[PDB]
């Protein structure tokens, strides 16, 4: 019938907002989750009321045959893939002299090998369709840098070229590959004092956090039909942070 | 009551594209010409039967005077100003060496003053509001360059700065102000030959002409609530053409 | 056997240009609007390195005085090898605030001259094959400021026209790059500027000689293959 | 009294970069994976210039192999002065095509490989409070290319770590840059490849040593305030 979504890592904050946002503009949503089983199967029900079809699905983004296992089941389920967003990531921050080795090597895992494999295995299935939305989570730090998160910044910068060179790829076949960008984003910020909340708001123009929506506003509309032109493109949702 | 709207430029082409779609989504459209009356009074028209109110309004954007009566009027007849949208532009193509001092004058004074006129004298207003959304016209040659369009590229970079600053500036007081830069877009390329069409389609990883409505449709975003928290970014919609 | 024009080159970044250029075997044709007296001290000090040098008065908004200007430096040195268009000025206030002519004045020097320089340094560089052309912009072209608007605008500008003049003039043997510089110490104007001095990780403001040397290098047989480039000189301020 | 390290520098880029460094009076350590042989060879033409040079012989996706490799340079040159991350590697494929294999060998030297080098560098670096790090990007880091999603990833993550490494150790003296060279001669890979020579405005292919005068520049005292940037060589391929 209608057109259908998988969202990586949606059990909770932007994720979880991405997808209900996919819900009220009508996407049937597959909801990703590596461990919190209970959070997504209640993110699937607040999909459900919103009239639309879904299920939890989990999978360590970072192993392929467990992504491929995914791409499998989601069009098992719903019959096509119309939206993957890759917004799945963890930080595992330090000063470079101070990074352990697997604080690297599992950021990498998840971040860039993650997206790399969500994009890898949901392709078949595009080219099939000739027709598809992909959208990847990078973040300010990814063009700016920032002290004692380079391996997170190595991620989000590397996001950006997998979407420009998936995005050369599959351009030609009906898909387009795009990342959004966000500055500071209220989510923990809500047990930071007053002293570096200021701090952090001085870095933004427009005097305020930005919300879990404005990033969901911003990914649904790279994946609706009015946004098909649109391709290899970053979006930074950072309320003027960087420009 | 509800919303309203200026678009500089809007008798024709992206303008008048733009200005329908504000009107589809319930904007009020001021509709700005320099010249071609009747063609701007169509278009207000074609704006009523979409059940908002219009009306033409003439005005050189390069002079100053024109411009502070021109939102003045905006002002006095619609009650307000809630988005901006600076499309007026022309090209005066030549080589640097071919180039004459009134191609270089009469660009820049359209292209890059005009804009300036639009966004300072739209200022007062906005800030009253203390809400409000620009728009900026730029191009993809703005960002790469192009021989053989040195003025009009200088103008297109120019403006992309000039959305930064005021971004900067109007921020704090509710305004945001971007810039949408098209790629190849259908609109004369209605009369060029098969071999110069396949020759600009190999430059467009989408193997495709973008269309009046793909820059329409990211103005419109751009001037939603959906996107209060996008400020001083340039959206390239040129089917991968840069990235 | 060398030739440089630098233009603003009385005193601040194009006087230390200038002094770079002569100091690499350069002959450096010195450009003021107003500081004779000054560009002819300036002179002084690149004739004392062992080059040739003149001053030389044009305002660089005025394209029959810009032609002049070109003339009689090929005219004195028997080339024009390197254009450094460094002339610049501000103007600065709010949206509100800001004059019309505040504009105007602006995007005249720091836009049309450079565009005007350009123009009519391209034939003899063109009758050479060969050539480097170097623009200054500034930290602010490419992250916009406040209070600046009119020059912004030119400082973005001057990068499209960088762009656009390499690719037209590539095939001739002619590079067109920019420098943007970051904050650098000339314009000494004791205030609440280490707010600015927290913006730089280097921790330090930038000399001139620091852009001296970017634009040196580019002029050099070492910078041959890198053309339409802005070049950050910032201390990591804008990355 | 000077010294560099260069990471894969037994043929190709690295090679070059380690000759111009030498022609400038660094003593240069020569890294290499598998090619003893050619890698002194490549030691000979160093030392013939007159300065100190060995080679030296660690996979850079190993973090014990590279600290080993940094303290034998710290041995034998006694400090470490700069540190060129070249070394480099290409599995190319369609999306559909690629191999795991394929993605993890690349990540690992491509972008572990500079993360390892920066870091157990750093400890030298901080102590002498000064030093400068340069690492190899590539134009399609920037503007992406179909048939090396893996590469590509590697090398805009490789210029993120750059700024980031820039941002951490400015304040103790010490810039860190990247390169990006466009298409450049080495590798000679007689086909339709003029088609990639359209998409350069200079109208040919860069060289060797035009990279190695951009690594050489960004060392030296002459660009000390340039930190976190990308200096992209490329004929005007991408501006
Ligand atoms: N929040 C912010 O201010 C900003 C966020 N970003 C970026 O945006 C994206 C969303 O961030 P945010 O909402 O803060 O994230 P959260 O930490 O709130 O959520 C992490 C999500 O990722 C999933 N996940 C982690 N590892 C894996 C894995 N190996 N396989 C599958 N799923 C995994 C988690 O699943 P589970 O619940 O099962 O653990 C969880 O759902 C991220 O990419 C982040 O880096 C960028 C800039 C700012
Ligand atoms: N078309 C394309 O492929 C691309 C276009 N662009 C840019 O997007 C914008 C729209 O372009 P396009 O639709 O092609 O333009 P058109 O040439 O079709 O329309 C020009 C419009 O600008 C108005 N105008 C020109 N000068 C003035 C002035 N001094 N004062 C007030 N109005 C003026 C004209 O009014 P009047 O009718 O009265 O003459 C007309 O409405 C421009 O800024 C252009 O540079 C960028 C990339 C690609
Ligand atoms: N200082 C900084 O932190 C930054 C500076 N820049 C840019 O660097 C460049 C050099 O600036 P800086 O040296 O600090 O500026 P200065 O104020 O020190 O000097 C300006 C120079 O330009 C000349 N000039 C002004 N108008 C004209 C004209 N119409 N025709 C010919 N020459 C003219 C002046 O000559 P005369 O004495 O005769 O009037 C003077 O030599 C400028 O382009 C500037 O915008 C960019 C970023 C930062
Ligand atoms: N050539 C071009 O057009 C472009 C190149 N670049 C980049 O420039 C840099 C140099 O490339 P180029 O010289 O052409 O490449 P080459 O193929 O010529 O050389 C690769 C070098 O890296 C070494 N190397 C490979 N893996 C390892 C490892 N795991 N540990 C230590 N050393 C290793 C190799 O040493 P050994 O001989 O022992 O195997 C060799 O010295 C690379 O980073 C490349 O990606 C960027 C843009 C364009």
């Amino acid at each position: 019938m209608t057109k259908s979504a998988l969202v990586t890592g949606a059990s909770r904050g932007i994720g979880r907002s991405i997808a209900l946002q996919l819900a009220e503009e009508g996407y049937n949503v597959a909801v990703n989750y590596a461990g919190s089983k209970e959070k997504a199967e209640a993110v699937v029900e607040e999909i459900k009321a919103k009239g639309v079809d879904s299920f939890a699905i989990q999978a360590n983004v970072a192993d392929a045959d467990e992504v491929k296992a995914m791409i499998k089941e989601v069009v098992s389920q719903f019959g096509s893939l119309d939206v993957l967003v890759n917004n799945a990531g963890i930080t595992r921050d330090n000063l470079l002299m101070r990074m352990k080795e697997q604080e690297w090597d599992d950021v990498i895992d998840t971040n860039l090998k993650g997206v790399f494999n969500c994009i890898q295995k949901a392709t078949p299935q595009m080219l099939r369709q000739r027709s598809g939305a992909i959208i990847n989570l990078s973040s300010v730090v990814g063009a700016v840098g920032n002290p004692g998160q380079a391996n997170y910044v190595a991620t989000k910068a590397g996001v950006i070229g997998l979407t420009k060179s998936a995005a050369r790829e599959l351009a030609s076949r009906g898909i387009t590959v795009n990342a959004v960008a966000p500055g500071f984003i209220v989510s923990d910020t809500d047990a930071l004092s007053d002293e570096l909340k200021e701090q952090m708001l001085t870095q933004i123009p427009l005097a305020r956090f930005g919300q879990d929506t404005d990033i969901a506003n911003t990914v649904a509309f790279l994946a609706s039909d009015k946004a098909k032109y649109i391709t290899g493109q970053t979006i930074h949702v950072n309320g003027g942070m960087y420009m």
